[PDB]
């Protein structure tokens, strides 16, 4: 999947969003309630973004 | 953090988004035309969404 990315007026207020696709979202029981935890870290000797479920 | 959820009509018909915070966003340099693999993993025993970049 390719970035979900927004802009607002201001230059340099853009923001960005990966998704989770609909059954993978489905299947890991994610809601409005959970929080999770960024960690940038290596896969492969490429870069990674990984949230980690850390409530609810 | 939590999730980013946007339309739905209820009924597991909405979408679920993860941000990536600006600066580590800009820090990547993360473009529109980025491309993610997504995989999901236990860290700490707890569920994580893995995204990693497979094309530029």
């Amino acid at each position: 999947m390719k970035p979900y990315i927004r802009r607002g007026g201001r230059p340099g207020d853009e923001t960005y969003y990966l998704n989770i696709p609909r059954d993978i979202a489905k299947a890991l029981g994610i809601t409005k309630e959970d929080e999770f935890m960024l960690s940038v870290e290596t896969k492969d000797g490429e870069i990674t973004l990984c949230y980690k479920r850390v409530k609810k």
